[PDB]
């Protein structure tokens, strides 16, 4: 039990994740101090964090006694090496998603972290998207009782195949890992693990080889969760269609916090994470013969909450906002989906 | 050879919902048809709607009548095979209510016998003349939906309280529309189940028809307070998204009959949205629906009988629908994809 200093943070990588999705959040929380960043982008780090030291080798973070938390935002195929070496040096770690290519590697990371007394969490921050927070509130207030169908669609319009290096390079490529993990994580958070996965996973784009289409069925008995996304979709349809015994929630659109971060905006006030009114979800409730329909203002998105929560886990022993086991379960779903599509059969989870 | 064209003399089997509401009123407005006979026990309802038709109780009274040319079979599911096979044996043309039969094997035999005797066999897949689907057909033919990669169709309802169940009953309409647009898929993956408490018949289905690059998703549940779009269609530069249901069956239930150009009109609020992308410009356009037109089905049958024209729906088309259903049922039971 000591003086509560700023948490001393090392960031690995300063590309998109590091510089747009993580750095700007940590910068507004004074729980944190960014001490070091492993990156070649020196001029970029100086502009954003005039007092952070830029370093170039992993050991400069890992072997620095002063650093307590490492954010791992480097390319997919370095995730495991970097995180493991952070764990071994006794640092707490936040990993970008997808956690790893396989459940087994995930298992191994979690085991090392518990052995070494350190905190390991995965940046599944779509639990704090405006739309999802809204679904959760609706659930907790009894407006979506006994869900029987849960359909989530994560479509994009990117019909053109990028460069080989961006397509093929590294572990865990494609939209199932990249986009699917968000909405799979949301599903596990709401419902726990299913009995079975059925899935079609493919590249629809001409000359694509890496995955650009997925359609997952998660079997929870009476409850069906259907998770899907294509890369040739000019307009999306609802992002969520949720049916309960008495009510439905249908909602379009995507959380706007990532766009605000890309634009140079920081969570500076209460208007952060606000949804756009024409994209508010519509709730339909049926009471006997009476059918009503009502537009729900979304709860504000709140990515800050993940890091405020991480600070509480580090400083006060609170439960982590996203655990290692939660991270792993998502990877389990993905591997079962990948095997389902290959074997052309339903894969039981054991 | 060619002779005087008087009315096609029709016999209707059954006079419940199908006969009295879905077929009789259509037939009644068309001068090409005359209803001579109806196998039913609802004498008084027939006397009311068709004052000049003779009512009958057993099937032989229609099948052994040389004057009867066409038989509309609107009896229950399990009676389809027997009644139709009897009509064929008697040299009558037949319109079968959907779903055709329970098994493809049963359908093939009806088809093979219809051909041997020399008569026309059709299945009443009138959802090809639903307003939304006609609107999709038009969009396709004018090239507004090129290179379809994803075709998602939902047919939900809210009935939380309880060839059976919804795959046969509802699924067949949208399976048929899919086959009409795309032909036969390579494979069918499906979950087909009973979601309601104490349910004993299929009330939920989720089908994937695999066409390669193209994926067709056909689904429906029975505990759905609000629907979501009925059609989501995506192609290389455009999507079409539409809500709502064709309102012809409702106008028929209300006792209205096709009489002016306003039959089958959609409600503007449910017109589809067509979205098109040109580089960075995203453009969205509300598409007024083509008027639904169930009459077209019987005008077509008339021309087939009188003029040798192609049937509006062929026996083979109906059998293919059943093939998909049997395949979905097997997929669901076996927990695997079924190759066709």
């Amino acid at each position: 039990r000591r003086k509560v200093d700023t948490i001393k943070v090392g960031i690995l990588g300063y590309g998109l994740s590091g510089s747009v999705f993580h750095g700007p959040l940590l910068d507004v929380l004074d729980e944190y101090q960014i001490s070091k960043i492993m990156t070649s982008r020196t001029e970029e780090v100086k502009r954003d964090f005039p007092d952070a030291e830029v370093v170039h080798e992993l050991e400069e973070i890992t072997n620095d006694p002063a650093i307590e938390l490492v954010i791992v935002t480097t390319p997919s195929g370095l995730h495991y090496e970097h995180t493991m070496a952070c764990i071994q040096a006794g640092k707490h770690v936040v990993m970008e998603k997808p956690m790893t290519a396989t459940a087994e590697e995930g298992e191994t990371l979690k085991r090392a972290a518990d052995e070494k007394g350190v905190l390991l969490s995965v940046y599944h921050n779509r639990r704090w998207d405006n739309d999802f927070l809204t679904i959760k509130k609706l659930i907790s207030e009894g407006s979506l009782e006994d869900i029987n169908t849960y359909q989530v669609s994560y479509n994009r319009y990117r019909p053109e195949v990028q460069a080989r290096w961006r397509e093929k390079e590294g572990t865990a490529t494609g939209t199932l890992y990249d986009l699917g993990s968000h909405i799979i994580d949301q599903t596990l958070h709401l419902f726990g693990m299913p009995k079975a996965v059925t899935a079609n996973v493919m590249a629809q784009r001409e000359n694509a080889e890496t995955v650009d289409y997925f359609h997952l069925t998660l079997d929870y008995g009476k409850l069906q969760a259907i998770l899907y996304g294509g890369s040739i979709v000019p307009a999306n349809g609802p992002r969520y269609q949720i049916h309960g015994k008495d009510s439905s929630f249908i909602k379009y659109g995507i959380d706007g916090q990532e766009d605000a971060l890309r634009a140079g905006r920081k969570p500076e006030d209460d208007s952060w994470g606000a949804d756009v009114p024409e994209f508010y979800g519509k709730l339909t409730t049926i009471r006997g013969s009476d059918k009503k329909t009502e537009t729900i203002p979304s709860v504000n998105g709140s990515y800050l909450t993940y890091y405020r929560k991480i600070a509480e886990s580090i400083r006060e022993g609170a439960a982590l906002p996203v655990t290692a086991e939660e991270g792993i379960n998502v990877i389990r779903i993905i591997e079962a989906a990948m095997e389902s599509s290959k074997e052309k059969r339903t894969i039981m989870l054991e």
